[PDB]
């Protein structure tokens, strides 16, 4: 009936629609306070690295970036 979507961020079957995309339920909250790209947001690499667990203090500007990936809007 539907493709089933999940944490377009970082996760899996996300709680439901809050930004404009099926995005998780914690890791959302990530991207509340991180919106904006004003941040000393930065990766220990900046290379490369797919985004996945929480934790909310690894990959947290790829978490971030990857969120206006997503193509969210804080809402
Ligand atoms: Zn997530
Ligand atoms: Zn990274």
């Amino acid at each position: 009936m539907k493709e089933t979507r999940y944490c377009a961020v970082c996760n899996d079957y996300a709680s439901g629609y809050h930004y404009g995309v099926w995005s998780c339920e914690g890791c959302k909250a990530f991207f509340k306070r991180s919106i904006q790209g004003h941040n000393d947001y930065m990766c220990p690499a900046t290379n490369q690295c797919t985004i996945d667990k929480n934790r909310r203090k690894s990959c947290q500007a790829c978490r971030l970036r990857k969120c206006y990936e997503v193509g969210m809007m804080k809402g």
